[PDB]
């Protein structure tokens, strides 16, 4: 069993005031919430039982919004973070929460599409051993954890937002883990950045030879909304996309019902009350169209 | 002296999921919450005295993000709309703060930009008797109220939401009024549409030869951001313009010190909290830079 | 061995006054001429012997902007197509250029981008016999030709712009021939829309149980720079990648570098004409950079 | 008093290379109609209907095609060649004997002004019978252009083109109204150190003079450079948003004849009958019953 978490806290001050009002993952990126775009990855990965960390404000605002998940056929649990200090907290919040578990984690912010995706996933969740992060070529490698491979092709060092960065191979803000992780998290003191790193975490696998890096290739979008510019070009990419297929992306209750974790009346109700717009008419029309 | 309401309630639901857990009117529109528009409108037109109505959910939130106003010079007061029953609720919901005062409406997702905007405002905020609205060419008139002309040029008529326009000018989301208005509001039965209808206040001042019709031209832009689609359109013009001159749309503290409604220190103050990004160190530059 | 034709001609009437002065496929979509997009995707379907049709004025700034292809590793040729009377007017025209080997048609102004492209392509290339054509899920099939599906997935009939589609699945404009299509297209006489339709040989095909349909997943991007707003869709499209990436899309000089069509030293050589510029820059960079 | 046109339409393309290999960037599209409709709409919304277009010897063929000599649209339109790009004060030079002995106006074919009062902004500057006008618009990267310094009372003081540490972030547009003494003044010019007959060197020129109106073009107004990938786009997003908002199209040089009496309504018509089968021919033919303030 594989349990997830979605890590969605997060320092603020960078977009305010825009973010006064309502924090980054809360931010909706077009037509849904942006927590909807790395929620429907876990779930695409086969996902159903997931921790939402937010902060202490924010915790609720997402429980207001996703409940227990019941709905979705999924089984969602909330935990707090006081403040943003590293993203391997996500470990130590969640360590109850992962038991004897393999996880993964994935941020609120980060948005993936492409094609053949599950299949990427399911590469990554079918290790039962070690970790698995995923490599895509950025301009900006500078702003990200850092993979450098050999000639050969072969993982060699990571670095956090190296000054000089040794690639333009970012690691995306999503990780799979075995059951080691939550021991490691435990062992991590403050970076100089002062954070408790999750490229620590990931080098901590990699120095035991454990470390699985996967390259994500170009023809993948993975954007992140951590710029008003970032957001702003990551809704017109979605938009582009639905308005030319007449598809939705990252729709809850269309992955679910895919993946049989609701039926077809559970769907029918989830409609519903959306009835009156394009979304509750979309999930209606999946109950009759067949979609490849 | 007139007093101002921003009228940023409405059903949501449209809207849903995206705007779930949090208020629409706090969307960003590139770069800043959706209410700055509107309310930077409002202190464009001379007005410090502002009510700003809201639903039972959102109204804590936009108080929760401006305060009492006092810090950009303003007095900001708050009410509730139980229920989206029209927009001339607005002056029912909004009779004792008016008082005995002449007022201004603007809707909290109206969007207006360009040159000369602020002699356009001037010229209604000095009429003292009657109303004034603004007439703006749009290709899908139905969605708005439609105000016809005759050959001369002068206003004949206004229909809510006709299925056969008259004209393709739409009544903006901007109004003007004397003291009359809160006595035509109080008279107005619910349309067919079940609406309080601003255009029914509007056609009142009109039937007494009290509306002045002003247009506001092609050269200008009103958005209205009400829909995934246009809140995108939106965030994209707000960003070229920025992007361009160097220079941010719609900043209350900007507009505050120019009107001389906060001074200097003041706006030293503001800036410091948002040091760290553009608009912190922005709002420090408009403290030696010369902008006409 | 397969041939590859790109018709590249049509009525501009529509895009009049933008396509006045120029062929619809000689406008940049973001950083490159419309045509390296479909010209790329043949390319990367091992095809480097390519008709490039177009209209009698145009065919020539074609033959101007690439030459005969030896830059790129490629064998170009070109020819004109009078009137624009269809697109299986390419097989007349390009009968003799065929000859008898297996071959594939491309429109010009199609952009097709995703992760695996290489393998949906190769797998209909290095076919040997029949027709393959790729089905893609949109939101206005009736622009297209229409593929409708049994319960079992099997396609069982072709409509060219139906009123009223039988599916959501728009056959793309790429097209994969066996020796028959010649014969077919001569065959074949004008619809009811006056031309000499690719859905009446497609349909040929299908009638001999030789029809191959395959999907092209939502997680492809499929877009058509046939209006305005969707050639300014695709160009912000293609620019988010870009910029996110520090990658560009479709550059001929990369895939045939990749391809090992051209060294390193003619790669060098492209690049110094342009290395004033990003896209120099990046055909430098490319040479001391591994990409995955 | 008439005042002669000229759109400096030329250039390096070499960066916007390879997307500029095929076309010069003042054919490529912004959103709906070639870039040049801009820069020429400015013109005619001066009270211009006299233009020369002055483009690369490749080029100039393909703006005669697109253009022809105006007639259709109540203009004069004309073409010259800049054989190499030294600089935007040859389009005087270049433009002498066009000029003859009246006033003129010069913009560059790749600006897109757009904004309300746009008309008044024009004809103060275009009425004007004496010195030079230009505007200053506020910018985030001044060193791109010429930039504009002024003193505390708002009076200009001094011009540099494309300083490394630029005195204001005021430059100056790419739209330029003379007198009849700026011939003389680029005869005289010898090239700067970018190499260049600089344009920036006949403003300063008569602002030495006392000559120089420097009109600041306010926030509330775009002026867009189309010239690089990403502003190309930025300004076709511009205008589709205001286009697909409002029911009206932007830089129509039909429209704009017909609104200025240069063509009448048959005229009109007849334009619009081959663009019928498009929004563009439905849109100019809307305009013979529509009534637009
Ligand atoms: C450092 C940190 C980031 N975050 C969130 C914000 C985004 O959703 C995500 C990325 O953060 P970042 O802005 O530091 O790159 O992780 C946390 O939730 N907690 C943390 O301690
Ligand atoms: C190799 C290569 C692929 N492509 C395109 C082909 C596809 O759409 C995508 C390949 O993505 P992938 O590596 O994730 O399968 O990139 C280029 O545009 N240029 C290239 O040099
Ligand atoms: C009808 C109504 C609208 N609104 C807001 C909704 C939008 O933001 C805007 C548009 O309203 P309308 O298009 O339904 O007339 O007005 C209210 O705040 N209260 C109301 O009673
Ligand atoms: C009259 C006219 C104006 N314009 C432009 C000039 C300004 O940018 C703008 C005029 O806006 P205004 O009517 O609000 O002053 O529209 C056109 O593009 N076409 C026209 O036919
Ligand atoms: C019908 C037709 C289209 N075309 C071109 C124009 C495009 O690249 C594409 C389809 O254009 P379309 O928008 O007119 O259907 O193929 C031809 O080259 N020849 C033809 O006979
Ligand atoms: C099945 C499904 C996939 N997706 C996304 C996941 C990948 O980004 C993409 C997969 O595309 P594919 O079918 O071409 O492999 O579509 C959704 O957004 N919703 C869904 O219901
Ligand atoms: C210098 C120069 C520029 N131009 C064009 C190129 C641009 O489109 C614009 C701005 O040029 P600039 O950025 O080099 O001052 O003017 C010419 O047509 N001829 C010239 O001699
Ligand atoms: C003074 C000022 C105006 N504006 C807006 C009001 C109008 O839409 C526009 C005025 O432009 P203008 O100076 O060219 O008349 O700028 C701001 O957004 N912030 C400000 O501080």
């Amino acid at each position: 069993k594989r349990k997830g978490i979605i890590l969605a806290g997060g320092s603020g001050t960078r977009l305010h005031p825009a973010t006064l009002a309502i924090s980054k993952q809360l931010l909706p990126v077009y037509d849904k919430p942006m927590i909807y775009y790395p929620l429907s990855t876990l779930m695409l990965a086969g996902i159903r039982e997931i921790l939402i960390i937010s902060t202490p404000q924010d915790t609720p605002r997402f429980q207001q919004l996703l409940g227990d998940g019941s709905n979705w056929g999924l089984d969602l649990q909330y935990a707090v973070q006081p403040s943003p200090d590293g993203l391997a907290q996500a470990f130590l919040i969640g360590e109850s929460f992962i038991g004897n578990d393999l996880s993964a984690l994935v941020l609120g912010d980060n948005l993936y599409y492409g094609h053949d995706f599950h299949e990427l996933l399911g590469s990554a969740s079918q290790r039962q051993t070690g970790a698995s992060v995923f490599a895509y070529h950025v301009l900006d490698p500078e702003r990200y954890g850092v993979v450098e491979f050999d000639q050969g092709g072969k993982a060699i060092s990571l670095e956090e937002k190296p000054l000089e960065p040794k690639s333009n191979y970012a690691v995306t803000g999503l990780y799979f883990y075995d059951q080691q992780v939550v021991d490691i998290a435990r062992d991590l003191k403050p970076s100089p950045r002062g954070e408790l790193e999750i490229t620590d975490v990931n080098r901590a696998y990699l120095e035991r030879g454990q470390l699985s890096v996967e390259i994500m290739g170009r023809g993948y979008a993975w954007l992140d909304t951590g710029t008003h510019d970032s957001l702003l070009e990551a809704g017109q990419f979605i938009a582009t996309l639905e308005n030319r297929q007449g598809l939705k992306v990252a729709c809850p209750e269309e992955i679910a019902y895919r993946q049989k974790w609701i039926d077809a009346a559970q769907l029918e109700k989830l409609a519903a009350p959306l009835a009156k717009n394009g979304y509750g008419q979309y999930l209606k029309r999946l109950l009759t169209e067949t979609v490849y």
